[PDB]
């Protein structure tokens, strides 16, 4: 029925996108350039996933400062700056999600991660949010650049079935956005989404349940969907 639950991270596991566009912002203030994404723009350029690949369609049109450093660089100050952004401690995991994480563990369910996100974003969310390190949350890690295409490519999600050596038949993927609802879908997974803020406006086509939170589920009884 379920042998494994993929969750995606950010608007998934919890709202973070804020904490995102803060993390970019500040970034882009420390090297002295006069860049500057509000919430309108941000919503748009969060169709690209993967900041790396969204900060390089922002410089394809933007007009103020040109790069001083290359994309990798100023991004991997984004993600320093991102990881101490969330030791703070304000970030809450969204409804539903502590408790069906805790009932898939004691049903022996096998749980991952798949996402467009740095992997040291997904340890400073665990630790800030689960009080634990990653692995003791996840068998499975599937972040970041461990695949050559991001989301909506299914690549992620065929990198963490392989490690679940679950069939996707079997498995289920949470998500909260469409780039990830076609990525599930084209890895072939039953997927839920829930979305947020920066996604509501989208179409979910497709979508084997599209929910307002994920407490409707009811834990893990709600997952084993046709
Ligand atoms: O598109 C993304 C959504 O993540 P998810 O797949 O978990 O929904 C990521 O790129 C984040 O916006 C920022 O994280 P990075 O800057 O580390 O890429
Ligand atoms: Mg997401």
């Amino acid at each position: 029925m379920i042998e494994a639950i993929l969750f995606d991270v950010n608007g998934t596991l919890a709202e973070t996108e804020e904490l995102h566009r803060r993390a970019f912002n500040e970034t882009f203030a420390a090297l002295g350039v006069d860049w500057f994404w509000d919430r309108e723009e941000y919503r748009e350029l969060l169709t690209t996933t993967g900041g790396k690949e969204r900060i390089a369609r922002f410089l394809r049109h933007q007009k103020g400062d040109p790069a001083p450093l290359p994309i990798a660089d100023i991004h991997r100050a984004k993600t320093e700056r991102f990881v101490a952004l969330m030791a703070e401690g304000e970030i809450a995991l969204r409804p539903g999600i502590a408790d069906l994480i805790a009932e898939a563990k004691r049903a022996g369910i096998r749980l991952a991660v798949a996402t467009t996100t740095s992997l040291p974003n997904v340890e400073a969310l665990c630790r800030a949010c689960f009080g634990h390190p990653a692995r003791e949350i996840f068998d499975v890690i599937a972040a970041g650049d461990m695949v050559a295409e991001k989301k909506p490519s299914p690549d992620i999600y065929r990198l963490a079935l392989r490690e679940l050596d679950v069939p996707p038949e079997r498995a289920v993927a949470l998500e909260d956005s469409l780039n990830g609802l076609r990525a599930a879908k084209g890895a072939g997974l039953r997927c839920i989404v829930s979305p947020g803020f920066y996604t509501r406006h989208e179409e979910f086509a497709g979508a084997d349940r599209l929910l307002d939170s994920f407490a409707e589920l009811g834990g893990l009884a709600g997952l084993d969907l046709t």
